[PDB]
């Protein structure tokens, strides 16, 4: 239950994002979902109600950052809980890789991970609780031919978490990792249906996981119910990796 | 809400075992915890109430294992969710190690987890449904003086676990793997004030987890929402260890 | 260099544990290479020379322990140099899994690392300086569908030496694990041209590795070159796996 | 032994990057080692010797990186090892981290990686045979306070090289990482002795490691005796962790 709680969710516009945002939103906590565009900040509104509000948001621009989080403290008040999820993909071999396609994921996945956590640090120390949850991805953990820079991204934000982690367990925050396998969304609905399978043949489960379940993981973590997890990564993939 | 579960708890007389079968009760399932005594086995039941029952089991005996599953089948029926909580500790250093004291901790900490997770999997198959969640430990992962026989076993369950995973995951049955870190039980609690700030030392987080704190993840775990998660190990530590 | 250095590996007849013999031999150690009959244990005598001996070894049998290093002390001196390589597979799902598949390959496997480990281990503390390699498997790491067994087994002796590591680090002692992927031996020759194609689209090297790689790996870590390595496990399976 | 490889050795002037310009030109490869001022690169040129040449790079610099190569294709030929070993850090806990100190060590620790990977990366696929090693941190696996932007490169760059390993598996090129621990540089030299025993207390092995040592792990992934390792993070750190 996180009646009272507020948590800023990144990059809430679909599947992942938003899952989490309604499944928090559903469990009591006023939700700020985030999205590119005035548009797509709207549509966050709109699902979301009065349990909370969407908001325009680049991870990439420190401008941007600190003037969402502004009107927050003006709305609703300090974050509790922030999860990360917002992040793209600029998949390609190492050779045909552009210098823009390894700093735009570096910056959007990575880098996002420092600025919005240090930005909602302060507060969180003060009241000497918080939640700072980050999807990553399992190909984090085993990388991925034509994906260098999305998993040096998504291994990076696990050692940065990890290291705060350490800077903060003590003062009642935790900053954990949820790593999601294949996820239904949009990037595997547009995929052929061999590319489908493929997929498929390397999950044990047999199936492609759901946004809600990567949904239940973050509200797991987020709840004070895994206040002793912290630097902890969980793995929600159907057996496609076991660490 | 496990709503019509049976879940079977191996050594839930107290502690993390405990906590484990009165909130599986508390969230609706019909537990069965176990004693090595039928004192326990009793006193199991006492607390449990109408929730459950006690039964005297010896993870090691394969007649005890048969015998406490048939008068579960009798009296409540298939098992649902098994948590292999049971478990010992014969520490000493390599040298000084018996050779008792490596079998039993092998037979009662790895060698149990084979034999119960063989004994419910038929039932769980057939109903294409079904949780198994083995307590491991922080040690399993990093190993520790004194230990080797422990750490092992705890490192071996992983294994098997992982292994057993991949051969059920298309059926609907997930098999994880939860490590506390430092937990505050009956022999810590007798521990001197410096004995326990040498702990206290190894922990971010500043304190010893607590037992429902073990008894949440694996909740979390055993309940619809994890479908997703299978041979994965969720490391309950305050951040001793991260991995 | 190992000039003057004694070395002890176990299962010594074929592949791995043959190449590894050789290896350690041909570098200058005298080798005493193992097997479980007097044929086996003349044929490794035969091909090591001068430069070793084979000796008749059950490393399930505690006498068999302590009369093989016996002889060792008696012809050749202490053994600085340990490798675990001896080890059997017993195959089946959890299902199908009869108890003395589990008991012989627990035995075998694991049971066998802490008899050979601590019968080795005074002589290198005096001498304040020592090696103990244990032949693993990627399968110990990611698990293995019908290798429950097995896989408990490689995943607990990595626990095991993890643990013993931390007790004589300080005594110049290392404990390792080399990890091999698959590798050309007899229980790869003897696959059907089609099992052999569905191992090498599970390696990113696409080839078999040699039981020459293995062995080298092993020579490194048993080397003055690898002092400050202990605890560590390495990989050696083509990217099979990656951790 | 590798007579004939070329090996370009990035930040080389001193301590691990030194020791291992020297072994690998002891052990028969020419050398070209950079430092980011002419002086070093002078400095290096005259430790080398007739075994190689010291350049100036900057691992951040797209032009440098060119221009560097450029000389050596005309004065030595193709890059066939590359060792990443230049890096810094830029330690304060998160919210003391100024945005440049996170921005410089990503660019350097991390960037560096990719830049200098796609770049030698076409001539060794053509040969069909290549070496890519970068030095890591056991921080990159465990994090530590006050060096979540350090962690983060750190991690990454595993991340990093387990992809790009699966791109190049097949084409006999191997990309591995190797993660030292706390080891004897200018920076520890000159601790005061209360300082360097609450480092060597959390080392088991009991003392810093050595430059050396470093330098013997990489000569080995470097050479032919492991072209089965790939996508691999070998941990030099005395036990200081275990994974
Ligand atoms: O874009 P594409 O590659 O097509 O990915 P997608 O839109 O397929 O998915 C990326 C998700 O991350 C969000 N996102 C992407 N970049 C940023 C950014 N700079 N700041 C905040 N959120 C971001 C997106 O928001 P949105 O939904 O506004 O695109 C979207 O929800
Ligand atoms: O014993 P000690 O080392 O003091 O540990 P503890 O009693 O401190 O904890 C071990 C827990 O595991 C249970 N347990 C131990 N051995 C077995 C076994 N062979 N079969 C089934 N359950 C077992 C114990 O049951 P119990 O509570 O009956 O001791 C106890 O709940
Ligand atoms: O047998 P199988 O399953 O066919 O395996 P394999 O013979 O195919 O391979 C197992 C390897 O381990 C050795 N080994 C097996 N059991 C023991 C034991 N108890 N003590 C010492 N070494 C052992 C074997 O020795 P050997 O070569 O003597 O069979 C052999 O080298
Ligand atoms: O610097 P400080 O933090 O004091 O670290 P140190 O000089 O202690 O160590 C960093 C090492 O990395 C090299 N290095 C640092 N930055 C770069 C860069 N941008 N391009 C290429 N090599 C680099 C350094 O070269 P150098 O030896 O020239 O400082 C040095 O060998």
């Amino acid at each position: 239950n996180f009646e009272g709680k507020i948590a800023l969710v990144t990059g809430a516009s679909r599947g992942i994002g938003r899952a989490i945002a309604e499944t928090l939103a559903a469990r009591g906590a006023k939700v700020i979902g985030t999205a590119t565009s005035e548009n797509g900040a709207q549509a966050i509104s709109d699902y979301l109600g009065a349990n909370g509000k969407g908001l325009m948001l680049n991870v990439t621009d420190p401008a941007s950052i600190e003037s969402v989080l502004e009107k927050i403290r003006a709305e609703f008040g300090e974050v509790d809980i922030l999860v990360n999820n917002a992040g793209i993909t600029r998949d390609n071999l190492l050779m045909r890789m552009k210098d823009e396609e390894w700093n735009d994921i570096i910056e959007t996945n990575l880098s996002s991970v420092f600025r919005l956590s240090k930005a909602v640090m302060r507060a969180m120390m003060k009241k000497r609780h918080g939640r700072i949850i980050t999807i990553g991805s399992v190909v984090g953990t085993m990388g991925n031919g034509g994906q260098a820079n999305f998993a040096a991204a998504k291994a990076g934000l696990i050692g940065f978490s990890k290291s705060l982690a350490r800077e903060v367990a003590s003062r009642g925050i935790t900053v954990n990792v949820v790593a999601p396998g294949f996820i239904e969304t949009d990037m595997t609905r547009a995929l052929s249906d061999d590319q489908r399978a493929g997929i498929l043949a390397q999950v044990p489960a047999g199936r492609l996981g759901g946004a809600q379940e990567i949904a239940n993981a973050v509200a797991f973590l987020a709840s004070d119910e895994a206040a002793y997890i912290t630097g902890e990564t969980l793995h929600v993939n159907g057996g496609m990796y076991m660490v």
